[PDB]
């Protein structure tokens, strides 16, 4: 059975927090220039396409990326669907089958336009957290670029999600794929100093 | 149990790059303090630093590009042999093994081992060993070294050979905390449309 791509394209047309680095790949010596191969520059926020957050992005005394414990960004994983709500917290998710879940994505279907940066998001209230964490869930994924608004400087849904022991992945792209059981794989790049790192999100149906 | 192992680099400010290469750069731009939020970070980086995978456009102008890659190639079955203390690997060396139904194969050459210092020399794979590995059914080769062609080579007839036989390439993986034998690997690139490899989180699970 196949394992399907759930991330989105990194280019220079991708969209990006606003004040966050635009993202930047180039070609710094070309074959023609180095005689043999061509080689490429990278230059980026790690928040840019599908990622994941530590908690160093949030708390100054979080762990960096590096610190994070690998075994929770491989394995079983289970796919809903939460389109057309505004908010997202105990109340919706109560209605769902999530028992022994170790790993939860959910499918807002909310902007799905990689290129753009959205204006409003459904984001997660802070109730979200200690439900899902009695459940034993320690990964949380989302279709858009943040479990937070868009404008909220405070990150409850960050601090609270963290504070439980659930890690953080945005931007997964889920609208071709159904609802149900898979294994996923979307391990951050080793960085030793980093506040978050993307990913290359992918998922294989049980 | 059956724990995933980590076998890539760490990636800071003082990782080794190829000479005259970009440095890597880690780097918080606006603070917590400054922003009153959050930390803002900047990643400025080589794609060929720290454990990472080629494209065929690295060294063919008319590769493919990273996003053109199959996925499935840097998942699944592996097998780790030893190879180390061998000025070169090809043919010859790789025949003492046995390799039937191998999908993927990591070398070990214990030849360097130190992921701040660029070597002055390392083993390379001599070009018959493609056709070899091809003929097995192997579709992506890992080594524990920066490069699978000498350091000082423009031809780069390992690369060259690897691809047009469709075997994959990933390089700077770290395998001394490893004992041979049969994993699972993930070695997924970022999913990067216009560049010529990408770095990788390389981690394997003993089957
Ligand atoms: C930096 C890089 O990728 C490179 C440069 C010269 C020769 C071989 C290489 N892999
Ligand atoms: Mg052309
Ligand atoms: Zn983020
Ligand atoms: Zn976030
Ligand atoms: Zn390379
Ligand atoms: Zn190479």
């Amino acid at each position: 059975s196949k394992w399907i791509d759930i991330s989105q394209p990194l280019n220079n047309d991708i969209a990006t927090w606003p004040g966050d680095t635009p993202f930047s790949y180039e070609v710094l010596w070309s074959k023609e220039e180095s005689g043999s191969v061509n080689v490429g520059k990278l230059t980026m926020s790690i928040h840019t396409g599908t990622h994941i957050d530590a908690p160093f992005h949030f708390d100054n005394d979080g762990k960096k990326v590096l610190d994070l414990d690998i075994q929770v960004y491989v394995g079983p994983t289970r796919i809903i669907d939460v389109s057309n709500l505004e908010s997202i917290g105990k109340k919706e998710l109560e209605k769902f089958h999530l028992e022994g879940v170790e790993r939860l994505l959910l499918r807002t279907s909310s902007h799905g336009k990689a290129n753009e940066f959205p204006d409003i998001i459904p984001h997660l209230r802070a109730d979200i957290a200690p439900f899902l964490s009695e459940k034993g869930i320690r990964l949380i994924g989302v279709d858009v670029p943040s479990v937070d608004p868009l404008d909220d400087k405070e990150l409850a849904a960050h601090h609270q999600l963290f504070k439980h022991s659930i890690h953080i992945l945005e931007n997964v792209v889920l609208d071709h794929v159904a609802d149900g059981d898979y294994e996923l794989i979307a391990l951050p790049l080793a960085l030793s100093d980093a506040d978050g790192s993307p990913v290359r999100a992918v998922i294989r149906p049980i």
